[PDB]
């Protein structure tokens, strides 16, 4: 038994109260299913920029009426200190994933992504410490490595930030450390790599790989693959990310004010993951015979990405149980679904 | 003759526009001084937040009339996208100064500093930008090199920061380096070094060392010392500062995207600058008898700070030729006149 099969245990007999912002996300709805399922209660906080009702009806539709009357939802913005105070009135642990994803998103509109991720998340931090939260866990970024070439990914090496995005994400973590310095407000800031899984928005211009991916071939559009197709991806499946935040929401002080690569350690070519998606796909009943069509590489893109997460298994007992395989044989028959 | 010298011959003969943010305030008032001096145009942004109608009052009794309708003042906010757009249209260079400076201020109110120095900051690249103006020059800041010990200072090796204010000034240093990359707009970063002078605020909670220091001295008043006076820095004679931003400001290609150490690599303990100052005062028929009085350190507050401008010297020519001793000498009839 791993920390988390433990925790997981635990959890059900002494429920806490849990944050989750950005619950009507991909990461935040799925952390919201799966509290809510260990009976614990969940307050979140979502202002549905890139975020859904459908997330949270979806939830409702897999959890039981008792278990989703544990929940508390909050339409504000993270950029209202008035909001978060009140969405972290009496919290036990938050689990703060609100914010802008997408690089190119970031590079075509840097002031945009600032205003949420940086300002938003600060005002996190004061509403999460003069509410006297007891742990503070926030979505954090593999792409904090930028330039930086050497595999695989090492916590303490980071590279030069290449996108107004990876600022962002980076200066969550510097505030965070500061917290700590001058409040001695710990906290655990996740090195998130390529997530991915159910509820991840296939729709959208900024959609991530995966779900863009599988939505059209399932439809039978297209697939564009930018660049040659050996960029690299540590693709994390949503369920392995899930448990990281848990883990490090309840994890010992020896652990705090620290930030960790959370994926499998694996490294899967952009080109396998076609195949991989495709494959998928066809046990579903679900035909493409479509070749990738090759375009130039995006801008603000990292070549290959692996991450070392022995930081995390150390500190944390992260033991993460699911490769790229796996959840995509999870993933897909959601997608099919969604599109049908 | 430096190749600042040539500059002050050479300005005068091809005027440029210039734009100064925070030009209300100490160091953007002096600069306005110097340029309008030069005969250049300048434009001027500034919210009062911190700065003084009376700053811009001072520097209109010191310049010509005709210098003065040079100039264009604009009372906005940097935070305001509309204000930035408005002050950098049709101007050469630009010369970021507009901040909330003071850790102290930004450690017991991070939110209010994050808003002017991160948000404020990036709006005035966007509008820098989209104005196609020539350069772009910004005040960065010697705090950027936190608790790392070792001396002198050098650009290339950082520590992390010790306080919000600190993390702002480090922000600013990101977002332009990936403006560069992603835009090809490129900036130079000047880490000030302490400065001092005509026009540094006196009054306030979070006043500089040595304005709040001369000030007590002149009214009488004792003088509190923070630690026990071996705390050292590189005070930077406001002359010098202006001299780094011109040079900045119309530096060759090769010296873009780059950020530079400005002070005068000299090393001045606490203990001493009482002595200078006092000492100072009274060339200038002012007695004072008091001895200092020590209390504790203050929080966020770094203990040696000696700078190594060889990289400012090298690349951009930069000549300080201000020590500490000339530029008390050159304060203290001022802060004596602006009490009397
Ligand atoms: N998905 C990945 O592979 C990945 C990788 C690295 C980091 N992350 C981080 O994980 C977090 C969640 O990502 P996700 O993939 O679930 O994206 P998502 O867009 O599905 O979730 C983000 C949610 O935050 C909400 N939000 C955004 N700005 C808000 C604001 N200002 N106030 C309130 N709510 C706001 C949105 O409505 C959305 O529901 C993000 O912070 C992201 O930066 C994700
Ligand atoms: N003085 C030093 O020793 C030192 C050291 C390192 C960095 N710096 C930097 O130099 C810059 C100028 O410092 P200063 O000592 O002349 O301070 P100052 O307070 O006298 O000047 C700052 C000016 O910016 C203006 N301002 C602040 N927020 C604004 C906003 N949101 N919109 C428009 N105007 C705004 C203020 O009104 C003020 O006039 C700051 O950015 C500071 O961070 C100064
Ligand atoms: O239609 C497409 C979409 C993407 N890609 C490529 O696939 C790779 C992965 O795409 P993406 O899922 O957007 O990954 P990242 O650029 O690593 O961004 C991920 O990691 C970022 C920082 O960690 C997070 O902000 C994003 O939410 C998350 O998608 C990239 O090389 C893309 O160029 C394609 O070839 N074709
Ligand atoms: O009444 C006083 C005021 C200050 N100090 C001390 O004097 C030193 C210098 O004070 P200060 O002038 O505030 O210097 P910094 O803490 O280095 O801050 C300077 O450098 C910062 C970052 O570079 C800028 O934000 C500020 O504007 C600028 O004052 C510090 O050790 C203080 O503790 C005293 O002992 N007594």
């Amino acid at each position: 038994m791993s920390r988390y099969e433990e925790l997981r245990k635990e959890l059900p007999a002494q429920p806490k109260v849990w944050l989750i912002t950005g619950v009507a996300g991909f990461i935040g709805s799925n952390l919201l299913e799966t509290l809510l399922k260990l009976d614990q209660k969940v307050v979140g906080l979502d202002n549905f920029a890139t975020g859904h009702q459908r997330n949270l009806d979806e939830v409702r539709s897999l959890v039981s009426e008792k278990q989703w009357s544990n929940f508390k939802f909050i339409q504000g913005d993270i950029r209202n200190l008035d909001d978060c105070n009140n969405a972290c009135a009496g919290v036990d642990y938050v689990l703060h994933q609100a914010a802008l994803g997408s690089v190119p998103r970031s590079i075509n509109d840097p002031i945009t992504s600032n205003a949420t991720n940086i300002d938003g998340f600060l005002n996190m931090l004061i509403a999460a410490r003069d509410a006297k939260v007891q742990s503070f866990t926030y979505a954090a970024s593999s792409s904090t490595y930028g330039d930086h070439p050497g595999l695989p990914k090492v916590e303490d090496t980071i590279g030069k930030p290449l996108s107004p995005y990876a600022v962002t994400k980076y200066v969550n973590e510097l505030y965070a450390d500061v917290f700590s310095r001058c409040y001695g407000f710990s906290t655990i800031g996740l090195r998130y790599f390529n997530v991915f899984g159910r509820r991840q928005d296939p729709n959208g211009a900024y959609a991530a790989v995966i779900p863009k991916w599988t939505s059209s071939m399932i439809q039978g559009d297209d697939v564009y693959i930018n660049g040659d197709g050996e960029t690299s991806r540590d693709f994390c499946y949503i369920e392995n990310t899930v448990q990281a935040n848990l883990l490090a929401a309840t994890a010992g002080l020896d652990a705090r004010n620290q930030v960790y690569n959370i994926a499998v350690g694996g490294r899967t070519s952009l080109n396998q993951l076609f195949f991989a998606l495709r494959d998928g796909l066809a046990e579903n009943g679900v035909s493409y015979h479509r070749e990738p069509v090759y375009r130039d590489f995006r801008e603000g893109d990292v070549r290959h990405s692996l991450a070392d997460i022995s930081k995390a298994a150390k500190l944390l007992g992260y033991a993460p149980k699911y490769d790229v395989s796996a959840g995509v044989a999870l993933a897909m028959p959601w997608y099919i679904m969604f599109l049908k």
